[PDB]
C-alpha cells in the first residue's frame, strides 16, 4: 500500500539515508530481525524491551541502528544510533531508496486470489523468461531467479528485488494477498500489473473494498480481473476502461475469453480470444480452474504488449503442476491415461472426477478412481468419499492411503459403507497392488485417477513413512507388460529387460546401473536415484519388497493351475518331475517352472514375472530359510495345488512338528476349491490334515489305503518298477531313477499332476520317460 510521503517525511527520509550512506557499506542489507543480522547490516528497530534485539544485532555486527523516538525505553549507550520519527511508516521508502529503487527498473506483476496466485505467478515467470524478459518469482516456493535458483517483510521484498535485478531479472511476478496489502508488505513497490484470481457466504465486501483501494496506487498499467467471479465483475465495472482487463471462461462480456473449451484424450482444446485476435490453444492441463489461470496470464501478457501468436504458443507448452491433475508420462519404449491428484477430501475428489469425465468421454473409455482415506484423521470423510467416487466414476478401487496406526481394513470397510446398495467397489488394501492391478486390467481408452497423495512421496504405515510415489508405480505398471524379462543380475541382463537394483550381500546392485544401461536394459527399479546415469530409474523404495509386490500383482492377472512345491527334502527333484508332467500335458511352451534355485524371496517373484498368456499350467518351488518365508512366498504364488514333500528337522527357528506347520503354510494359501497334497504315511499328517480343512486332499505314500500310493515295488540299482494306485485308476510305472526317495517324489508328482488336471496316462508317460 504505497503511502505518499509528504515533503517533511521525505526530508526525514533523506536525513536517514544520508546518515546511513555515510557510515555503512553500500552493500549493507537493512534487517528488521536481529537474529538475521550479519556483519555490516543495519538493524532497524521498530518495536516492550528493544534491548534483547538491539544488543544481539550489535553482537552480530550491526553497523547502525535506526530507532523510533516515540515510546522507546531502549537505546544502547553510545553507538551508531539514529532517531527516526515515524520509522514504521518510512520503511518501504527507506528500503526502496537503499536498494536503488529496485521496482522502478522491474516490471512487477503482483497476483492475488485463492486458487491462482501460485500457478499464475510461476507460469508468468516461466513464460516471460522464455519470451526474453528474465522474470523471477516470489511465493509459496520461495524467491526464485529466472534460472530457477532459490534465494516477507517490506525490507526483504525490496532486498529480493535488488538481488534479482543484479542477477539480470527484468520482471518479477509475486504472489500478493489482501492481508499483505493492508499490513503494508508492498509499500513503495512500483506495481506494473495487478492480477485478480478470485474473491461463498461471507464478508467479500471488505476484501473487494480493500482491493479496490489498491487500484488508486501509482504506476499501475493494467488490472487483470477474473470476470467470472461476481466480486470481480463489480471491480471491473468500477475501473476505467484504460486500466482494466477482464477475463472470462463462461462467456461474460470480457476483453479476454476462452471459447469452445473441449477436453481431448490428453488435455483440452479451446480458442483463446484476445482484443487483438484469436488463437487455438492445445494444452495438457486438466480442469476449468487451470483454463481460468491461463486467461489471467494471457490477459497480463496481452496488456504488456506481447503478440497473440507468441502468447498462444507459450501458453500451449505449459506443464501441469506436480500432483494437481498431473498426467503420468510413460517410460519411452523403443519398440491408459493415468492421472495423479492430491484429492484427499470429499469435495476435492468430486472436482477431480468431474474434471476428468470429459477427458474420459473424449477417449471413449471408463473413468476409474483409485483412492484411500488416511487413518486417525476425519472419519466422516470415508463413507462420503466412497459415495462420491462411485457416483461420479465408472469403476472405483478402494485402497490404503497412509493408514498409519489404524487397521487398513477397518478404514476400507467404513469407506465401502458409503457406497449405495447396488454399486460396487473393488478392494485391494496394498496400494501398490491396487495401482498395478487396476492399470493392467484397464482398456487403453480408460482414464484412471490415482487420487489422494498427489505430490506426496511416502506411505505412512505403522508410523514409518515408506517411500511410495503414485507416479513411479504407474510408470512401472505401464512399462512392465511390454518388457521382455525382469532380471536382477547385470551379468545376465539382456536387451529390453527390466533391471532390479537389489541392495544386499557385498556389492550393492545400485553400483552396476551403468553396466545395465550399456547392456540395453529398458529401465531400472531402484531404491534411490543416481546422478549421471541415463538409464530411466523407477524409484520404488525397498526393491526387494517392490519385487514381491510386482510378482504378486503379475501372478494375479492369470487364471491357471499353479503347483507350489515345498518340503524339507526333494523339492527340486519333485518340481522337475511335475514340470515334466506339465510339459507332457500342455506342451513345453504351455508350462512355466522354477528355473534352478530361484526359490527364495527374490527368485520366486522373478519366476512369477515370466508368466505369459500362453502358459496353461505352472509349478513353483518354494524354499524357506526364516520363519514367515513360506507364508510370504505361498501368498505371492497363490497356488491352486499345494504340495508338502516331507517334514524333516537346522534349528534356526526345531521340532519336526514345527517344520510341518511352517511348510504346511502353503496349504493355508489355497483357495476354498484348492487341493492339498502331503505325505499320508508320516506321523505328522494330522498337522497338515487340519490345516487343509475342508479342501480336497490327496495323501501320498507307500502304505496301501492312501489316495496315491505304490504297490508291487521292485527297486533296482537304476530305477523302481511299481504299480501306482490313484483315484484316477492304476498303472504300471518304470521310474528310470533309483531309490525309494525318488519313488516318493514320483508319487507326489502324480498326485500334483492329477490335482492340476493332467490325465493319469499323461502323468505316467511323463515320469516313465523322466531324465534327472
Amino acid at each position: 500500500p504505497t503511502n505518499r510521503l509528504n515533503a517533511v517525511q521525505r526530508q526525514h527520509l533523506d536525513q536517514a539515508l544520508a546518515w546511513l550512506r555515510g557510515c555503512v557499506a553500500p552493500t549493507a542489507d537493512l534487517r528488521l530481525d536481529s537474529r538475521e543480522i550479519e556483519p555490516g547490516d543495519v538493524f532497524v528497530a521498530c518495536p516492550s524491551d528493544g534491548r534483547q534485539f538491539m544488543d544481539q544485532a550489535l553482537a552480530r555486527g550491526a553497523s547502525a541502528i535506526l530507532y523510533e523516538t516515540e515510546g522507546a525505553s531502549v537505546a544502547p549507550v553510545g553507538a551508531q544510533a539514529l532517531p527516526v520519527a515515524q520509522l514504521r511508516t518510512l520503511l518501504g521508502a527507506l528500503a526502496d531508496e537503499w536498494y536503488g529503487r529496485p521496482s522502478q527498473d522491474l516490471s512487477v506483476v503482483a497476483i492475488t486470489g485463492t486458487n491462482g496466485k501460485t500457478s499464475c505467478t510461476q507460469w508468468l515467470a516461466q513464460v516471460l523468461t522464455r519470451m526474453g524478459k528474465p522474470c523471477g518469482s516470489i511465493g509459496t516456493l520461495g524467491a526464485l531467479l529466472p534460472d530457477g535458483q532459490s534465494l516477507p517483510d517490506v525490507l526483504t521484498m525490496h532486498r529480493t528485488l535488488a538481488r534479482m535485478r543484479a542477477a539480470g531479472a527484468r520482471a518479477v511476478a509475486l504472489e500478493a494477498s489482501s492481508i499483505g496489502i493492508e499490513q503494508g508488505r508492498l509499500d513503495h513497490i512500483r506495481i506494473a500489473v495487478a492480477g485478480f484470481t478470485n474473491l461463498y457466504h461471507g464478508t467479500m465486501q471488505r476484501y473487494e473494498q480493500a482491493k479496490a483501494a489498491l487500484f488508486q496506487w501509482p504506476d499501475l498499467q493494467a488490472a487483470v480481473v477474473n470476470a467470472d467471479d461476481p466480486a470481480g465483475e463489480r471491480l471491473l465495472a468500477s475501473l476505467p476502461a484504460a486500466l482494466k482487463t477482464g477475463y472470462s471462461l463462461q462467456g461474460a462480456p470480457a476483453d479476454v475469453h476462452a471459447r469452445d473449451l473441449q477436453a481431448t484424450a490428453h488435455g483440452q482444446v479451446f480458442t483463446l480470444a484476445l482484443p487483438d485476435g484469436e488463437a487455438q490453444i492445445v494444452t495438457r492441463l486438466l480442469g476449468q480452474h487451470n483454463i481460468s489461470n491461463l486467461l489471467l496470464v494471457a490477459g497480463a501478457l496481452s496488456k504488456l504488449g506481447w503478440p497473440l501468436p507468441q502468447i498462444a504458443r507459450e501458453l500451449a507448452a505449459i506443464s501441469p503442476v506436480d500432483g494437481r491433475l498431473q498426467a503420468v508420462t510413460p517410460v519411452p519404449l523403443q519398440h491408459a491415461l493415468v492421472v495423479v491428484d492430491y484429492a484427499h477430501t470429499p469435495d476435492a475428489l468430486a472436482r477431480a472426477l468431474t474434471a476428468l469425465r470429459p477427458v474420459a468421454q473424449a477417449r471413449g473409455g471408463r473413468l476409474v478412481c483409485v483412492f484411500g482415506c488416511g487413518g486417525e484423521r476425519d472419519p466422516g470423510k470415508r463413507p462420503e468419499m466412497g459415495r462420491i467416487a462411485v457416483e461420479r466414476a465408472d469403476r472405483v478401487v478402494v485402497t490404503s492411503d497412509n493408514p498409519r496406526s489404524e487397521s487398513p481394513q477397518d478404514i476400507i470397510d467404513q469407506i465401502l459403507a458409503g457406497i449405495p446398495a447396488g454399486m460396487r467397489a473393488a478392494v485391494q488394501p496394498d496400494r501398490a497392488l491396487a495401482i498395478m492391478q487396476t492399470l493392467w486390467s484397464a482398456a487403453p481408452d480408460d482414464v484412471i485417477l490415482l487420487a489422494g497423495k498427489g505430490h506426496e512421496t511416502y506411505q505412512d504405515i505403522g508410523g514409518r513413512k515408506l517411500p511410495f510415489d503414485d507416479r513411479q508405480w504407474a510408470r512401472l505398471a505401464l512399462l512392465l507388460p511390454h518388457a521382455g524379462a525382469v532380471s536382477t543380475d547385470t551379468r545376465r541382463i539382456g536387451r529390453g529387460e527390466l533391471f532390479v537394483a537389489l541392495s544386499g550381500e557385498n556389492f550393492d546392485g545400485h553400483d552396476y546401473l551403468p553396466q545395465a544401461q550399456s547392456a540395453g536394459a529398458c529401465a531400472a527399479v531402484v531404491a534411490h536415484p543416481v546422478a549421471d546415469v541415463a538409464l530411466p530409474q523407477l524409484v520404488l523404495g525397498d526393491t526387494l519388497a517392490a519385487l514381491g509386490r510386482m510378482g504378486t500383482a503379475w501372478r494375479s492377472s492369470f487364471t491357471l493351475p499353479v503347483v507350489a512345491v515345498t518340503g524339507s527334502n526333494g523339492k527340486t527333484t519333485t518340481k522337475e518331475m511335475i514340470s515334466a508332467i506339465l510339459a507332457q500335458w500342455q506342451g513345453d511352451d504351455g508350462r512355466l517352472a522354477t528355473a534352478g534355485n530361484f526359490n527364495n524371496e527374490i527368485g520366486v517373484p522373478l519366476t512369477l514375472l515370466r508368466l505369459r498368456a500362453r502358459h496353461r499350467a505352472a509349478v513353483f518351488e518354494l524354499g524357506m530359510n526364516h520363519p514367515g518365508e513360506i507364508e510370504r512366498l505361498a501368498a505371492m504364488a497363490a497356488p491352486t495345488v499345494a504340495l508338502v514333500t516331507n517334514a524333516q528337522r537346522h534349528q534356526e527357528f526345531h521340532t519336526v512338528e514345527a517344520v510341518a506347520h511352517e511348510n504346511g503354510a502353503v496349504i493355508g494359501a489355497l483357495p476354498e476349491d484348492g487341493v492339498a497334497v502331503y505325505p499320508g504315511d508320516e506321523p505328522y499328517a494330522a498337522i497338515w490334515d487340519k490345516l487343509a480343512g475342508a479342501r480336497r486332499v490327496l495323501r501320498f505314500g507307500l502304505q496301501p489305503g492312501l489316495d496315491v500310493y505304490a504297490e508291487r515295488v521292485v527297486t533296482q540299482a537304476h530305477g523302481t518298477q511299481c504299480g501306482v494306485v490313484t483315484p484316477a485308476g492304476s498303472a504300471g510305472l518304470d521310474l528310470p531313477v533309483p531309490g525309494l526317495h525318488n519313488l516318493r517324489n514320483a508319487l507326489a508328482a502324480i498326485a500334483c499332476g492329477l490335482a492340476a488336471g493332467a490325465p493319469l496316462h499323461t502323468c505316467i508317460a511323463a515320469l516313465a520317460g523322466f531324465q534327472a
